[PDB]
């Protein structure tokens, strides 16, 4: 009848998403290399 | 399912040894009468 830190957090974790597209991007800029 | 630089060089040297059988060709069928 009647009825900051933890999304710092979050952001935070979703961020460090990032390290696997960096990780992708390395990957293929080493390909190119490897064709040259 | 799924599955430059020497390909530079590869493909200079097959253009100059056909290059060099064709003049060999070339002065091969030079006539005879030119020839002697």
């Amino acid at each position: 009848g009647q009825l900051e830190d933890m999304a710092q957090r979050r952001k935070e974790a979703a961020d460090m998403l990032k390290a696997l597209q960096g990780a992708s991007q390395i990957i293929a800029e080493i390909r190119e290399t490897h064709l040259w």
